[PDB]
C-alpha cells in the first residue's frame, strides 16, 4: 500500500468521525504547498525573461515569491470553508474570514519562510498551525491567540532539493515527499520519532557577542566536550524550515535564543515557533525558550517573538540543565 | 532577447571558431545536470513505493542519488565525443575514454556534492572543471593533474529551492536558472562579480578545537570586531555548492581549513577546490590555501585534498594578513 | 472560488451524508488518472533510451503502456478500500478484492483505451464506471452485471492536447483540466450539457460494405442533406475517448455500430459503452444502440460487446428514427 | 548512445562545416517546441482560474494558444540571428528581420496547427519549413515564395499523447521523442521509412457532395475493393499534423482535394503543404495534387492554398492513376 497525503487525511478523518472540514483543510493546504513548491522552482520563469516577447498580460504586473505564497495560502484556505479567522505573518492584522466562507478552524502561517535565503536559492519552506476555535464569540484575532499546546495540527512543507511535507497531529509526526511528476505527496516515514541524542548543533553564532551565559557555556561544550568525546559538527542553513528539519531527521539541536536586537528572541511564536516545537515533540523531542515550554505560553500578540531551543530531548535538556544551574 | 544556455553557449563557440567540441562538451554536460535536478526533485518516487504494484524492492536495491548522478555524467559526457580523461569523484582512477569516443577535453566532478545533507534535503549540487588535454601522449591520469589555473571551463549545478547551473569561462561568470517547465537554463546574471566585502562568514565551527590560530583569531574577529563594528552573520548549509553559491550572490567568506584532524584539509582539490577557486577568481573573489592560491597547486593525486578559504577579496585578504602574521 | 477536483468530490460526499468510501474512490482514480497521463506524455523515456547507461533496474524488466495503466488502476483501486470487484479490459476474468481492503463499490474500467492510436500519438483515455455492490453475498462477477442505469458514477480521462477529467455522476457532468504543474485537476465547465443539433458525425466509414440500410442511409443524409443544408463536417480519430468527448464538447453524433465481424458491434459494454452513455444522457444526450437504450441493457457477460449510436439529442434520435422506419 | 536533438543537430552542424546559423535556428525551434507543448498541456491553467486570487479575467483577455504559440515561434526565431524573412500563417504579411538579427534563412510556419480541434483537446501540432534565402536583394516576401523542393529543412511536433518532433532534412526523417521530464527531445526513430501499401484512408467525407470524381471513384475502392480484398480503414483526427504523422508511421494516405467550394484545396501550401509533402518525400512516400508534386509548385502568394494527397506511394500512386484515366 502506497499512502498518498490526500488517502491519509482522508482516512484519518473517517477515524475520527469528522465532518470533513479538517480534511478539507488539509487537503487545501497540500495544493497550496504544490504550487507554492512549483513556483519556488522557477516553473515559467522563461516568460519573466522574455521567451515570448513579453505581451502576455497587458499591464504591469508580476509577484514576489512571497506575495504569491501569501496569496496562495489564503485564498486555498478561505477556500477550504473549514477556517475563520488566519493569521499570517504578512498581514499586520489577523484575516477574518467572510461568513459565507467560514469554517471552525484558526490557521497561523508563515507562507514562505526563509526570506534570507530566497535570493541564494537555498532551502526555503512553508510553516503552520491549526487550532479549533475555542470561543463562541464573533470569530476575531483573540481566536488566534492560543498556546500551541492547543494545536489539533501543525507541520511544514520544505522546498530543498525535494518538496517535503511533514505533518503532526495527535497521533504523531508523517513525513511526505512530493512526487513533483503526479503532484501527490507520498507517505515515506511513517510515526516518525527523533534521536535521543544528536551530534549536530544549529546556530547563528554572530551572536556569539550578545549570548547569555548559559548558551555560551553550552557552545564551549559541542567544541570542547568535557568527556573528551568527539565534537558536535555544525549545521545552520538560516532557514527555520531547513534547520529544524534536519533536526527532526538526524536529531541535534537548534537555537535561536535572546540577544539585544531581540531580547524575546527573533521568531515568531504563532508561525514560526509553535508549529515547529509541536511536530518537535510529537517527535518525542523537546523545546523550550531556555527556561519554559514554547508550547505553554499564551500569547497575547499575534507577531510576538519567543526564543526557541529545540531538537533531541538530550541536548535540550543538557541546555536546559545549564540554564537551571546558572539560575 | 531571452538567452538560453544553448544558445549561449553555441555563441561563445561560435565567437571562438572553435570546432565545436566544447559546445557539445556543454550541451551534455547541460543534458545531465537536468536529469540529476528532476531525479533530485523525486519525480517518480511514487513508483519506488509502489504506486503501481511491484511491491519488493522497498529496502536498497534501486539506485542511490550518488550513483545515478555519476552515472548521468559520465555516460552523458563520454557521449559528447568531446572528452579522453574523467575524474569523478566516485572512481578511484581516471576513467580513459574508449578511443572511438575520444575528444580533447579533460572533465573533473564531483556528479553529488553534499552527501551528509542529502538525507535531509538540503541543498546539494554538481561541479565539474573542464582542462583541455596537454600532452600528445596516450591520455591517462596524469591529465587530469594540471593546475587549476590551465582550467578552461568550470562551475556547478546548485539543486536548491530552484536549480541554478553558474558556468566560469575565461571572460566572466554567468547564472542560468533552470526553468523545468521547458528543461531550458535562462540567463539570469551576467558577468557575475562578487562584492568587495562581505557580512557573512561560513565554516564549520564544531572543529573549533583543531583550528590553527589564524582561523581562530579570524573567527574571533567576525564575532567581536576589535574596531567594534556590527559582528558578520554566520551560515553554514554542510554543502559546498550551497555555501558556496551563497558566497558570490551575498559575499562574504567560506572556509574549509586544515584542521589537526585533517591535516591537508577535507576538500578535494580537482573536483571541489579548483572549479570553484576557478569560479570565484572569474568573479573577482579570492580563492586561497590561506598561504598559496589554490588554482597555481600542482596537483599530485586525483583525489588530493586541500585547505580552501573563498570569498569576497577584502574578507579573504585580511585572513591572509592573519597568516602572515602568525609566520 | 477555484475548485479542484479532490474539493468537489470531498464536498460532494460531506452534502450526501457518506461514510467516505466514495469520497477514497475518486480521490484514488485521480492519482491514478495523473500517473497515467505522467507515463503517456513519456516523461522519464530518456532513461529508455540509456540517458544513464542503462543499469539502473538489474534484470529486465519494463511495461507497455498499457500494462502500466492496468496495474496503476488495480493498484489504486484496491488501496482505497472502497472496493470489492474489479472488472478490467485486460482481465479475463473480474477481480475480486481481497477482504482485508474490500469495500462496496464495483468498478468496471478500461485502463487505456484507444490502443490502435499509441503508437502513432494519437488521443487516447481511462474509462471508468461505478456501481454499488447490491448483494449480500461474497463479491463475484455477478456484481458487475447490472444495467449501466445503476451507475453512480462513470466518465473518462482523455490524454489529449491536455488531460481532462470528465465526471459524471447523478446530478449531472462536470470536466476538470489537468494543471500537471500542480497535480490538481481544476474545474472548468460546470454542468455540462451537450447541443440539442450538432454538425458533426463521426463513424469509421471502412466498413460501409458491412452496414445496415439506417446507417447507410443516415450517412447519405449526412453528405447529401435533403433540406439542402450544410453537409455534417467528419471526425472520427479513432479513439472512442476523444471522439466521445468531441461529441460531447461540439454535439454531433458518434456510431459504432453493428457489423460482421461484430453483429454485436465492437466496443465493450460495461467499460467502453455504459460509462460514455452514462455521461452523454447526464449531459442531455442519448446513447442508443439504435433498437434499445444502452444504459437498460443487462449484461451477462462483463466483456460483451454493444453496437453504440451517442451523442446530441435530435441526430441520435433522427437516426433511430430512421431505425425505426425500416423495422 | 542516447541521442539528444541537440546533440543530432549540432553533429550534422558539424559535418556540414556549416556557420553554425542553421543549428542556432533549430535548437531554437526546440526550445520554442517545448515552451509552446508546456503551454499546450495546461501547465499553470490553475492561475488562470483564481488558485491564486487576482479574480477578473475568466473570460478572455489572456493569450488565446495560437497567439501565444506564434509569439513564441517570431521571439525564438528572431533571436536565433538566424533567419530574415518569416511567413506565420497568424500574418497578413511576411515579417522581416531587423537587420540586427538577421542570419540567412526563411522560415514558413503554423505555429499552431490544428484549431477547430483546440477546444476539445484533439492533437494539435506545430509545422515549420526552411529555405536558405536565393536572392542577394534585401529580404522581402518574395525570399519565402520559393518551390518546397528548395527546402532545406522541414517538421512538425505533434502536442497529441506524447510530443513528438518530426524533422527531414537532405538525408532523411527523424523522429525525436520529447521527455517533458528533462526538456529534452530524444531520437527514437532514425531514418523512418513509410511502407509502401497502408491500409487507411484519411479525408473528410463530409464534402463527399463537392469531391470530384476521381477523389469519388478511389473512395468507393477503399469501401467495395473491386478485386474482394480487406477494406481500407477509415481515420480523420481533423488536425493535419495528427493525421500526417499517422501516415507517416503506420502508412496508408491523406487527401485534403480540391472541393467545389474550395477550389484550390483549403490547406496552405507554404507551411502546411510543403513541409508535409517534404517529410513525406524524405520518407518514400509522395505528395501530390493530383496533377503535380506538391514540392513543385512554385507558389505565388504566402497564403495560396493548394489541394493535397499524401502518403504511402503504392496508394498515392493508386489515386494518381484514377486521376489520368479521368482525363
Ligand atoms: O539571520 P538570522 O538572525 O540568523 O535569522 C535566521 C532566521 O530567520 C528566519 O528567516 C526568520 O523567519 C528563519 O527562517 C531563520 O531561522
Ligand atoms: O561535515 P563537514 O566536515 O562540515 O563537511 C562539509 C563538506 O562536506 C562535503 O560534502 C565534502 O564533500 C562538502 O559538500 C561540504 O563543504
Ligand atoms: O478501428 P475501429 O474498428 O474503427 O475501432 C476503433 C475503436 O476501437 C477502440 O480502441 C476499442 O476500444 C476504441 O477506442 C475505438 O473507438
Ligand atoms: O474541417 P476540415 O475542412 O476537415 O479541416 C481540417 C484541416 O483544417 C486544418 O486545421 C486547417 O489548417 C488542418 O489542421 C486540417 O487538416
Ligand atoms: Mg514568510
Ligand atoms: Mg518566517
Ligand atoms: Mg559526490
Ligand atoms: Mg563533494
Ligand atoms: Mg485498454
Ligand atoms: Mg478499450
Ligand atoms: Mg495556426
Ligand atoms: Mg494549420
Amino acid at each position: 500500500n502506497i499512502v498518498t497525503l490526500t488517502r491519509f487525511v482522508m482516512e484519518e478523518g473517517m477515524k475520527a468521525r469528522g465532518t470533513g472540514e479538517m480534511t478539507q483543510l488539509l487537503n487545501s493546504l497540500c495544493t497550496a504547498v504544490k504550487a507554492i513548491s512549483t513556483a519556488v522552482r522557477k516553473a515559467g520563469i522563461a516568460h519573466l525573461y522574455g521567451i515570448a516577447g513579453s505581451t502576455n498580460v497587458t499591464g504591469d504586473q508580476v509577484k514576489k515569491l512571497d506575495v504569491l505564497s501569501n496569496d496562495l495560502v489564503i485564498n486555498v484556505l478561505k477556500s477550504s470553508f473549514a477556517t475563520c479567522v488566519l493569521v499570517s505573518e504578512e498581514d499586520k492584522n489577523a484575516i477574518i474570514v467572510e461568513p459565507e466562507k467560514r469554517g471552525k478552524y484558526v490557521v497561523c502561517f508563515d507562507p514562505l519562510d526563509g526570506s534570507s535565503n530566497i535570493d541564494c536559492l537555498v532551502s526555503i519552506g512553508t510553516i503552520f498551525g491549526i487550532y479549533r476555535k475555542n470561543s463562541t464569540d464573533e470569530p476575531s484575532e483573540k481566536d488566534a491567540l492560543q498556546p500551541g499546546r492547543n494545536l489539533v495540527a501543525a507541520g511544514y512543507a520544505l522546498y530543498g532539493s525535494a518538496t517535503m511535507l511533514v505533518l503532526a497531529m495527535v497521533n504523531g509526526v508523517n513525513c511526505f515527499m512530493l512526487d513533483p511528476a503526479i503532484g501527490e505527496f507520498i507517505l515515506v516515514d511513517r510515526d516518525v520519532k527523533i534521536k535521543k541524542k544528536g551530534s549536530i548543533y544549529s546556530i547563528n553564532e554572530g551572536y556569539a557577542k550578545e549570548f547569555d551565559p548559559a548558551i555560551t557555556e553550552y557552545i564551549q561544550r559541542k567544541k570542547f566536550p568535557p568527556d573528551n568525546s568527539a565534537p558536535y559538527g555544525a549545521r545552520y542553513v538560516g532557514s527555520m524550515v531547513a534547520d529544524v528539519h534536519r533536526t527532526l531527521v538526524y536529531g541535534g539541536i537548534f537555537m535561536y535564543p535572546a540577544n539585544k536586537k531581540s531580547p524575546k528572541g527573533k521568531l515568531r511564536l504563532l508561525y514560526e515557533c509553535n508549529p515547529m516545537a509541536y511536530v518537535m515533540e510529537k517527535a518525542g523531542g523537546l523545546a523550550t525558550t531556555g527556561k519554559e515550554a514554547v508550547l505553554d505560553i499564551v500569547p497575547t500578540d499575534i507577531h510576538q517573538r519567543a526564543p526557541i531551543i529545540l531538537g533531541s530531548p538530550e541536548d535540550v535538556t543538557e541546555l536546559l540543565e545549564i540554564y537551571q544551574k546558572h539560575a
